[PDB]
């Protein structure tokens, strides 16, 4: 595959949502993505297949027990072979953006560990983990979720897997059949035929958009000569 | 249930991911929290059950078909009674953190709706979707795992769900058996018994980590005097 990404989870049946479903699981169906689970659970040798254990110092919740999730991230690594970067996702890591899924879908390899509970060992983190990542800020009830939205957004990446923050601005508004709904026009412009117009129009609706909604974006970029004009229009007719 | 939310989607199997598994399995089985899927498939009437369409102005990629999606929402609508909030999932919405996830839980009835190609007709927006929201800055195959990304957060919420974004910082690093792992100790406070002292170091740590790791976190705080003293330690200790 061009892709191969493994994922430590006591959840492993999770990952069915993008393995057997959509663009993604067209992608694992293809090999272009390969997603291989391992999960802690497999790695206990208790009667009740421990997967949890208590914090130092006390409080309210458990962790990750370290022997089974350290033992499963080594068979990950053994599997993957050399080079691939060993990613622990939690909202203490980087927080992710398309930028940051352009850099990590570099790799050829990944390999996801998925916290559970509170989380897990800061030692593991320092001794098995090369990055921290989070996917907002906000918490889940697991890293399987983020592991997933990391997986998908990446493969995006991966050649043949598909047939605007291209260029880090929203995308501009999109109209379907019917020509009317509830009362509601298509912009004519886009029923021109004008190439040249329409992508003109497209544009200026991004850059009007992300002025309105996200002006702390537009302060990232440099704009184009064309881009600079067709925001000031906006603006201007914005004031109008 | 305590908690209602009706899904629009084309692959309603990924939901699996979150009613059948962890916290939000169990919260699903118990009844507090429902999750309930139409598929816009399941709305059409063309023999091969067409649901995408092509955009008026050209461009490589598809839109949700209007009419199919339509439907499901009005049907999601009808089931869903009085007061239920839609939310469209995109990155043209608004940016979700915690603070977003206290306020979407605080509606007993949700509607997420999911799109999937380019995106939907923004007329649909206009007239059927109350919100926008986006779970981050990077772009997805499609509106699932966001939605399930926010089912998630805001499930957290739901008493008896469960058994530092608290306060706005950072987690603190957190230690489980065995006492000595790779040649690293556990922070001899932690073992001391002594809750004060713990509950202290414990702060200070999310302090210094947020300064650290998002210092633009802090500046969004109003710091307790206790915790202007803390994190004052942490950084001359760090400058030290
Ligand atoms: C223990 N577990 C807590 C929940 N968690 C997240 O909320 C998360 N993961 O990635 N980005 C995030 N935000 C992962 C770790
Ligand atoms: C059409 N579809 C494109 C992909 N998409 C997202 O990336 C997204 N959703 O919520 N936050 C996000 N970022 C949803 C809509």
């Amino acid at each position: 595959s061009h892709m191969w990404i493994g994922v430590i989870s006591l959840f492993p049946e999770m990952f069915k949502a993008i393995t057997e479903f959509g663009v993604t699981g067209r992608a694992v169906k293809h090999n272009l993505l390969k997603v291989e689970c391992w999960n802690p659970r497999d790695f206990t040798f208790d009667k009740h297949k421990t997967v949890d254990d208590r914090p130092y110092g006390g409080g309210p919740g458990m962790l990750m027990m370290v022997q089974p999730l350290r033992d499963a991230i080594h068979t990950a690594k053994a599997a993957a072979g050399e080079g691939a970067k060993v990613i622990y996702l939690s909202p203490q890591g980087r927080k992710l953006d398309q930028g940051g899924v352009t850099e990590l879908a570099q790799n050829q390899k990944l390999i996801l560990v998925c916290g559970r509970y509170e989380g897990i060992d800061e030692r593991l983190i320092q001794t098995e983990i090369d990055e921290e990542w989070s996917i907002g800020d906000y918490v889940l009830t697991g890293g399987e979720l983020p592991a997933m939205t990391l997986i998908d957004a990446v493969a995006r990446f991966i050649p043949g897997v598909l047939g605007s923050f291209a260029d880090g601005l929203l995308d501009c508004p999109h109209y379907t059949r019917p020509e009317v709904l509830e009362g509601l026009t298509v912009p004519p412009v886009l029923m021109s035929g004008h190439h040249e117009e329409i992508r003109k129009w497209r544009l200026k609706q991004s850059l009007q958009r992300t002025w309105l909604r996200r002006p702390e974006l537009l302060e990232g970029l440099a704009l184009t000569d064309e881009q600079r004009k067709l925001l000031k229009e906006a603006q201007a007719e914005h004031n109008s």
